């Protein structure tokens, strides 16, 4: 075998604790190269002579190029060395350890994971586990306070085509008087974009972080959002931009008037005073030659300790959890603390971050609970929407994304299929509902978080920002009402079946001709098997069922009963339908 | 070229920063399928069809499978987007980024570092830097004070053969009484193993962390240590045991004696109560089974909380560092909050680890500073001592060892021959000074900071504990006087050749036929060649050297003067003679 292909460390998403007594362990190999792994293991002070334990590593999955294997070790002492037993096609073996590769065991050394303490176990809160968040753009939503809307407000109608500067009066009361609504749809939070009191129209340029812009509401009316959700079963999660501030903050607005004379001029990152000019500007700023937005000095311990009161004060209100914006732009030790101060106030509180590359820094444990699986929204719109991807690529590209991780963050993911900065899932589909449909069944039943954006339920259109901002479509008779029993459905599917969120994923079917994909979410002996058939024709697939799996299975969409004949599951399929397969267990 | 052998990640010892506006970036291949390796980066903001800065990858090394390649990046904006762009041995050309390998730049995407802080650019002291740390092994060292001296104590003599519980008086005032030698051999900081009060002769179960063991002296006495050693550019570097403390401990003895009504129970892991019972142990400890050593629950915050204090107690007696023992098994949290409390009391103070595995998870810049080279150790054994590999073997394992963590932690690693638990280095040369040398001029020239074990600047020998803790032979006449200068003659050439201290390490030559290996290390325009003819015969070899780096040298071990022509040095080296060669530069 290619041993420079192999790969695994002690560490981040390749090692790393379940419990306090388990460590999952996984390795990487070239796809194809090896076909048994097994994990020899034992206390880090075991005798040289103490017979070592066997764990046998399964294979998890396997992507574009590579074989992944994992094993789970019980460690009762906490502490472990271990060394991997190799296999490959043709029967050659190797061990493979901290030293290296080699046929005799010692040679190869051994990987140690010095010790597990309980407190760095990858803890998250155990309703975002089977959450169903729902994304609210505030001013688009529902206008249920008239009297507070922006100078030139236009009105709100189907008709209507949002532009760059367009004002609907969307605010939190009319959050409140529709979460009936919301509470139908059976959606568990509601995640909202930045609501703080802010001069522009966008507000991620903040003027006051312990107030509500005045257009969306008010502490007062806040609260009552806050109670009137929870009582709801519904939470609440805030957008929080830390990383920069509004060129109206109070701190920034200081050092415009006193300039070097002034207290917070290090809570900023100034080059030169004075601080301003046309086209020009001296201090850093969100991304470039942004004036409104200047970047906070979060390393400063007055920045930190400011910005961490202001959590204070939300969470005091009563909310459940934070988006952070920009995140990854904002100092690790910053995030560190930040996850202690929150957890401690409350336990359940959700720590979500927005990072568009690799987030495994920020995924170990001690920062974030989860991102926006910027990932999984690529894979949705490549073999649902565009057909640029086939079922095999489709698999590897999930496959990849989910080993990027541990199990604790993966799980937690959110899987988004558009934004508010994006064009509408619809559309990528040109309009096809089919399509649209097939990747919602995929969302609703695949491992991680399911995030509906406001007005996908009820079949809304429109292309990327701004005209994806489209006021909210609230005339029954103008709602996709069969889409929004679909989505219904699907959620209440995903709540009643304990695989669909706290299940594993495993692939169980790719074919690149016929273009299906079908996977297994796994949960002690319960088994959901999910069938999607990507093309426009009536299909027929034979699916492999070992009997240990079970021999008869129920469609939880259709009520139908299929049965699996000698190891083989025969299904015919529809255009661009998917089968929601439960063993009955 | 294999594809699944290329690595790279963002983070950690391959992608991080040695300034606020330069990132050191590194990536791995199989030895030999990248030939040529170029860094396209930007800032993350740029436009597309903005120009991507060039950044060439020199190769900085390979090992027995890998190559390894280094760029550093120049961000002036502090945060960087990037791909390498490979050339193969047949020439192909292939992108590497974010999201995998293609032909095309825009499909292999970008790997990203967000954003530089300067807090988290790694920063260890500038005195580490250029350090020679001297292990003390007080009981051994020198007995200044025969008052303190424990019942039994043998006689003090070159035929004293130590037994595992012999004793000989070494104290600190010994310390103090032998600086005049300590500051003519050169050495600029001592290094003590643990000295607080307990009952056992090794002292590894503290009774007592904030006093002196009554043996060794008291704190008047470790006070005058501190200032005479500070006066003679001597530093003190104490071993902090933060992992368990003795049965003696005040808080365990509480537990011991109000057991489950110990308002301590929670600074420890007890199974159940009674906290004890003959020859049995219900808590957990250091290793296993070991009632004298009660693992504490660093966890707790009270627990951190004293330790802490402990730390400070000691920081105020003016020590410069500390050497953790088993700090892989304390939480990092711990660690982490340490040094912050250890570099906002001292800027300069060491943090030296102990772990036996890749300590990258504590080698980051947020823990520790160091930890002790084990595996430069086992190198140098297997090498100059046994002669179990080769100098191409040899070669690979430093170069391996070299690209386990980023610079700067490299740069401080502490390079030990032997220790109180292993045999005298001398006695695994069988004896052989002519080994013995060659493997200190190695020490004293190579990457990282040399630890010299008491006694072995003198030609002491002995197998392991306890024969290696043999009474420090203070007769000049007994005394190798000329290893004495050979040491002395070292340490002046590496302060004064900066690139011994402060530069990079290049392998140069290495030659399994003869044996021969040698490297270059390099500091702006200055190159100190090191050439190692580790062979018991003269040789002559023909080194590569192109006119950029100089014509012409100086062996400054002998004053000879040695010049290239066209391109290529010959050299004859004498049986096991190193040439530290200085290009005038
Ligand atoms: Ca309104
Ligand atoms: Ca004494």
């Amino acid at each position: 075998m290619l041993l420079e292909a192999i790969f695994h460390e002690a560490k981040g998403s390749y090692a790393y604790p379940i419990s306090e007594t388990q460590l999952r362990v996984r390795l990487r190999a070239k796809k194809g190269d090896v076909v048994r792994c097994e994990v020899l293991y034992a206390d880090r002070y075991a005798s040289p002579e103490e017979e070592l334990a066997h764990a046998l590593a399964g294979k998890a999955g396997s992507d574009e190029r590579f074989d992944y294997f994992e094993a789970l070790l019980e460690c009762s002492t906490k502490r472990v060395k271990y060394v991997f037993l190799l296999t490959g096609p043709q029967g050659e073996a190797v061990y493979f350890g901290e030293t290296g590769f080699s046929a005799e065991r010692s040679k190869a050394g051994v990987f140690q994971y010095a010790y597990i303490h309980r407190s760095e176990v990858f803890t998250t809160p155990e309703w975002a586990k089977e959450a169903v968040i729902y994304q609210i753009f505030p001013e688009r939503f529902a206008n249920g306070d008239p009297s507070n809307d922006p100078p030139g407000t236009e009105q709100w109608a189907k008709d209507a085509r949002p532009r760059h500067d367009s004002f609907y009066g969307g605010d939190l009361k009319g959050v409140i008087d529709r979460l009936p609504y919301l509470e139908e749809l059976g959606v568990t939070a509601l995640y909202f974009t930045p609501i703080f009191a802010s001069p522009s129209h966008h507000k991620y340029d903040t003027a006051d972080y312990l107030a509500i812009d005045p257009q969306f509401g008010d502490l007062p009316t806040f609260r009552r959002l806050v109670d009137e959700a929870h009582r709801r079963g519904i939470k609440i999660i805030l957008d929080a931009v830390f990383n920069h501030a509004g060129d109206q903050f109070f701190a920034f607005r200081d050092v415009l008037q006193k300039g070097e004379q002034s207290r917070y001029k290090d809570w900023f990152f100034i080059e030169d005073f004075p601080v301003s000019k046309t086209s020009r500007t001296n201090y850093e700023t969100f991304a470039v030659q942004v004036p409104a937005m200047p970047k906070l000095r979060t390393e400063n311990p007055e920045v930190k300790e400011y910005l961490f009161d202001v959590a204070r004060f939300w969470m005091e209100q009563g909310i459940d959890g934070w988006r952070l914006d920009v995140a990854n732009e904002v100092d690790h030790a910053f995030w560190r603390e930040f996850r202690r101060l929150v957890k401690s106030l409350n336990p359940d509180a959700l720590i979500v971050g927005e990072i568009w590359h690799d987030a495994s820094g920020w995924l170990m444990g001690d920062q974030f609970d989860s991102v926006m699986n910027y990932l999984f929204r690529e894979s949705v719109i490549r073999f649902f929407a565009t057909g640029e991807i086939h079922a095999e690529r489709f698999d590897a590209e999930l496959t990849r994304a989910r080993m990027l991780y541990p199990e604790q963050a993966a799980q937690g993911l959110w899987n988004l299929l558009d934004s508010h900065d994006t064009e509408r899932f619809l559309t990528s589909c040109g309009g096809n509902e089919a399509k649209f449909r097939l990747a919602v069944l995929f969302q609703m039943t695949y491992l991680g978080t399911p995030l509906i954006y406001y007005g996908d339920e009820i079949g809304m259109a429109g292309a990327t920002n701004p005209d994806c901002r489209r006021p909210m479509i609230w005339e029954e008779k103008e709602q996709n009402r069969g889409l929004f029993e679909f989505y219904k459905e699907l959620i209440r599917l995903r709540h009643r079946l304990a695989s669909l969120t706290r299940g594993n994923v495993r692939s169980w079917h790719a074919d690149k001709q016929a273009n299906l994909y079908a996977f297994v979410r796994t949960v002690q002996d319960q088994h959901v098997g999910v069938v999607l058939n990507n093309r426009g024709e009536k299909q027929t697939v034979l699916l492999q069922v070992p009997e240990s799996g079970g021999k008869t299975w129920l469609d939880c969409l259709t009520g139908e009963e299929v049965h699996g004949k000698q190891g083989q599951l025969k299904l015919t399929l529809r255009p661009y339908q998917g089968m929601i397969l439960w063993n009955g267990r």
